[PDB]
């Protein structure tokens, strides 16, 4: 049973990494391979049939390519300790007068965001856009700006107190992260193992 | 597409991800009417687009012996073996072949940090089972901390897990590895003052 599997960036750098480890303890063996991507790369993946299944966190519908529900998540705006958007109340127009960094178009994170928080923000700053999540968790630490992150990439710097979550006048940023695999391709019961780990 | 004439940065992955923001937060601080854009891949990525004049500014891991390419040393960096406090690795003396039974989670040809691990880590290690290959040190990073085997990867980039002790720092009996971090531009490169000034932050 050698797994190959490609996820979006918050998925298999900040959810994949603990259920490796799991799936590796019963099985130190077995061959698995993660590759780490955008959403494109992954849903081309799936349809070249160079990987088994695919995970991504945000939609990305492709012809022949099946994707299912498997987890939320929650979107959060986050700041350094010492933001100025601490400084006074957290309004709309407080919010879109900060600098913004954000994700790149394709990352899903970035797509998501557009549609439940910065489409609500007024000709809102953006201040750079990055092509990883972890340079902007350091960014927003140093006090470069505010980003909006899955709460799992940031609840390291949330638990230390380097990143504080930021309470937004808005309904909460849920999303939906997807599992895709191709039509055609029958599911291994090795593969249909290493997924129960993902529940 | 647009180009809107910012600073342009290319960085491979330790410094972008851990040295280069800090240094932006400062120049964006000081002077916020320049766009800045910053990218991250591996040394490569870098010098090709110094070499294709796409980025103004790169910032490699790793030497670069090109003619076309003025390369400053620029930072010491040191890579170290880690592992979760629960690992079996830290207790006991720590051996070669201790080592070499552990599974080990490795980044791709390219890292730079994979080529001086291969060259004076894991080449003395008389067998090692290869847990995984990752494309980032993030994922590389959690999977130890999360109890998957070890890995060896620049202080820099597990110092929050080691201050805060998620992470261990391995002992290891052979010296210590220590590479260059390089600024790098092309030798046709005009250094306009917003240039030299965006480098000067970097020290």
């Amino acid at each position: 049973g050698a797994i190959r599997v490609y996820a979006s960036s918050t998925i298999g750098n900040y959810i994949l990494p603990e259920i490796i480890a799991r799936y590796r303890r019963d099985f130190p063996d077995l061959p698995l391979e993660m590759s780490v991507g955008n959403s494109l790369d992954v849903v081309q993946a799936v349809c070249d049939f160079r990987v088994d299944i695919g995970l991504i966190e945000g939609p990305c519908h492709m012809a022949e390519i099946v994707a299912q529900p498997w987890l939320e998540d929650e979107l959060v705006v986050f700041a350094s300790p010492a933001s100025p958007l601490l400084e006074g109340e957290v309004t709309l127009e407080r919010l879109a007068a900060m600098p913004w960094i954000l994700r790149e178009k394709g990352s899903g994170t970035r797509e998501i965001v557009d549609y439940l928080l910065l489409s609500h923000l007024p000709q809102f700053r953006l201040s750079m856009e990055l092509g990883n999540s972890e340079a902007i968790k350091h960014a927003v630490r140093h006090g470069l700006g505010v980003s909006c992150l899955s709460r799992r990439v940031i609840a390291e710097q949330l638990e230390t107190g380097s990143l504080v979550e930021v309470k937004v006048p808005l309904p909460p940023l849920v999303r939906t992260l997807y599992r895709i695999h191709h039509r055609q391709k029958h599911l291994s019961s090795a593969l249909a193992r290493f997924l129960r780990y993902c529940e």
